């Protein structure tokens, strides 16, 4: 155990409900399913009964628990609040190690836990800068790296199951080349989008529009979220490409499903979306190409099962671009913290006409694209 091979397929999930890894907290170990979240920096676990919780962290049963005598209140679409402490943590299908880490024991929450998601807490994988109550609460990955010989890198293969490879890159999880984009600032995993194309047609905006006010890679968000101006242009362009069929406005707003008779989804009418990411060299970029099989999220429901029903998984944001799970799915994503960069490669996990791609280089002879 502890080898990248034994880490393959260590993630599970429910579509739109996040991807989770099995973890243990306390001594003796208490097994919990934990949402893998690149969009936050707290390790926070249900620590009191809840209607949506199968199990929860019982601090009174752990001799290794240490109370930090400090509250944490996290309002955000909902909220969670609790108490801080430290305890022994391990990932049974991860590295062969046990570490002492900060843990926020969630004692009260609103719209945080989801009915039937199968997870009991969240593993915030981003940086200390966005940790709550402040940057002095060391995130889990920082403790893991400080306490062991685990390399300062992790990778995610999200399969729309999947794999979280801690401390390395597993070559069996992707094909082709790994293309790197710089982490602009170590808070969220912030990146820069330099160009957006839909059906190979450039949106023709100043590239700063794509990164208003930041662009991040977030496994804890389902959708591709875009700033208002970008979102409006994307929708207009997708509507034009798919004009042979007209859908309700609620569909485009992500509040209404679109259904087709089972096996008849007209994938061909929907365009490919290309996001060009800043390269590791000046004015060089690479693109990641997403198919409608990624941006039209199937909604599993026995009641609608004579059909295949989808939610449009692209939505408006007022807090910048969010490259959520629907974007990460079908790409092997390397969070290369040691080299302050994020790598993308086509994942080993489309149709007979098109395939998702990671390709480059592209030259734009260009202004700075960030805020
Ligand atoms: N990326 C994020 N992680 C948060 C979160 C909280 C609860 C459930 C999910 C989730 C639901 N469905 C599918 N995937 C994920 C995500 C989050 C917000 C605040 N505090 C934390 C904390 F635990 F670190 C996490 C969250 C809330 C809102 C916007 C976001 F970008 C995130
Ligand atoms: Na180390």
């Amino acid at each position: 155990k502890g080898s990248f091979v034994e880490m393959v397929d260590n993630l599970r999930g429910k579509s739109g409900q996040g991807y989770y890894v099995e973890m243990t907290v306390g001594s003796p170990p208490q097994t919990l399913n934990i949402l893998v979240d690149t969009g936050s920096s707290n390790f926070a676990v249900g620590a009191a009964p809840h209607p949506f919780l199968h199990r929860y962290y019982q601090r009174q049963l752990s001799s290794t628990y240490r109370d930090l005598r400090k509250g944490v209140y996290v309002p955000y679409q909902g909220k969670w609040e609790g108490e801080l402490g430290t305890d022994l943590v391990s990932i049974p299908h991860g590295p062969n190690v046990t570490v002492r880490a900060n843990i926020a024991a969630i004692t009260e929450s609103d719209k945080f836990f989801i009915n039937g998601s199968n997870w009991e807490g969240i593993l915030g994988l981003a940086y200390a800068e966005i940790a709550r109550p402040d940057d002095s609460l060391e995130p889990f990955f920082d403790s893991l790296v400080k306490q062991t010989h685990v390399p300062n890198l992790f990778s995610l293969q999200l399969c729309g199951g999947g794999s979280m490879i801690i401390g390395g890159i597993d070559h069996s999880l992707y094909t082709g080349s790994l293309w790197y984009t710089p982490i602009r600032r170590e808070w969220y995993y912030e990146v820069i989008i330099v160009r957006v194309e839909i059906n190979g047609q450039d949106l023709k905006m100043d590239c700063k529009e794509y990164n208003y006010d930041k662009s991040i890679v977030d496994s804890g968000t389902t959708n591709l979220r875009l700033p208002k101006k970008v979102f409006e242009a994307a929708v207009k362009s997708i509507k034009a490409a798919s004009s042979t069929e007209k859908f309700p406005d609620g569909f485009w707003l992500g509040e209404q499903l679109v259904c087709w008779q089972a096996g008849t989804t007209p994938w061909n009418i929907f365009p490919v979306i290309s996001l060009y990411l800043m390269g590791e060299v000046t004015n060089q970029s690479f693109r990641i190409t997403i198919l409608p099989q990624q941006y039209l999220r199937p909604v599993e429901d026995v009641a609608t099962s004579q059909d295949d029903c989808y939610k449009f998984a692209i939505s408006q944001s007022s807090t910048g671009t969010v490259m959520g799970a629907v974007i990460m799915e079908g790409f092997y994503v390397v969070f290369d913290r040691a080299r302050k960069r994020i790598g993308f490669a086509v994942s080993a996990c489309h149709d007979e006409f098109r395939t998702a791609a990671v390709e480059g280089p592209f030259v734009t002879l260009m202004e700075d694209c960030g805020y």
